[PDB]
């Protein structure tokens, strides 16, 4: 909408209190015009017609309970633009300042959130396995990186290249997290997920198999649940991922760490140079290598790491 940008203030999920740009005409929008095109946050009104509509406030706060995922999906996202644009030099998801359009509230006691091809999707939960999952910086960084995927390297969403596209989004959301820099670590979802129970999380990156998800390929799974398993198989290469940053030990295969920018810089040029719809896991070891090799140079250290962590999971 038309109008001028103003600056409100609100809690979000967790109930931490947070500044929000918003746009002001008649009523404030949940419309950030600071970055690119514009942030823009809907609300679905437990409903599941897309996107709803453009939420708007009268007084400019938002510290209703029913504003709070409004309030996470709005600024975490924002947060993921300034990531990508200052750490990677990417202006949006398209590279071109696209806006980027959220809806919150959707459907009923809703225990997901997606890209749906053109938008950011978060439900509520049902206060057991979820609570609002636009509380979690690191969920609302994996559904924006999947739409990096689907405007660069293009992933199929099932078997390997579908892994791929989900580890990708576990990783940046991952690297988002510790941008922010609250309570940052490699498990996703933890924020949000299973309120009852405290120390869990979704998945995890330096040791998938906590929640039976592969750390290896020969434990990979090949049925066709999940379109062929495509949140089981991330495990392989969110724990290459983990190895590669942070260095181990595993299966008796040792990694030197890099760090995490070293690898964000690794798998943002693996994802937007050399990765195809098809890629599958073995293409995606020689796409890490090449990126680090131009980044880095064929006799260092990276391109050294990048190969055993490979190696420990079994990916050659
Ligand atoms: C295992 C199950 C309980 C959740 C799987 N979802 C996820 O892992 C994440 C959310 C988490 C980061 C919190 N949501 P997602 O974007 O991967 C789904 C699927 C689809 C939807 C629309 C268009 C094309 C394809
Ligand atoms: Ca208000
Ligand atoms: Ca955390
Ligand atoms: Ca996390
Ligand atoms: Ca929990
Ligand atoms: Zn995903």
């Amino acid at each position: 909408i038309t109008g001028t940008s103003t600056v409100g203030v609100g809690r979000g999920v967790l109930g931490d209190q947070k500044n929000i740009n918003t746009t002001y005409s008649t009523y404030y929008y949940l419309q950030d015009n600071t970055r690119g095109n514009g942030i823009f946050t809907y609300d679905a009104k437990y409903r599941t017609t897309l996107p709803g509509s453009l939420w708007a406030d009268a007084d400019n706060q938002f510290f209703a309970s029913y504003d709070a995922p409004a309030v996470d999906a709005h600024y975490y996202a924002g947060v993921t633009y300034d990531y990508y644009k200052n750490v990677h030099n990417r202006l949006s998801y398209d590279g071109n300042n696209a806006a980027i359009r959220s809806s919150v509230h959707y459907s009923q006691g809703y225990n997901n959130a997606f890209w749906n091809g053109s938008q950011m999707v978060y439900g509520d939960g049902d206060g057991q396995t979820f609570i609002p999952l636009s509380g979690g910086i690191d969920v609302v960084a994996h559904e924006l990186t999947h739409a990096v995927t689907d405007y660069t390297a293009g992933l199929i969403y099932q078997n390997e290249s579908g892994a791929i596209n989900e580890a990708i989004s576990d990783i940046f959301g991952t690297l988002v997290e510790f941008y922010a820099n609250k309570n940052p670590d490699w498990e996703i979802g933890e924020d949000v997920y299973t309120p009852g129970i405290s120390g869990d999380s979704l998945r995890s990156m330096s040791d998938p198999a906590k929640y039976g998800d592969p750390d290896h390929y020969s434990k990979r799974y090949t049925g066709t649940q999940d379109n062929g398993g495509v949140h089981i198989n991330s495990g392989i290469i969110n724990k290459a991922a983990y190895l590669i940053s942070q260095g181990g030990t595993h299966y008796g295969v040792s990694v030197v760490g890099i760090g995490r920018d070293k690898l964000g810089k690794i798998f943002y040029r693996a994802l937007t140079q050399y990765l195809t719809p098809t890629s599958n896991f073995s293409q995606l070891r020689a796409a890490a290598v090449q990126s680090a090799t131009d980044l880095y140079g064929s006799t260092s250290q990276e391109v050294a790491s990048v190969k055993q962590a490979f190696d420990a999971v079994g990916v050659k």
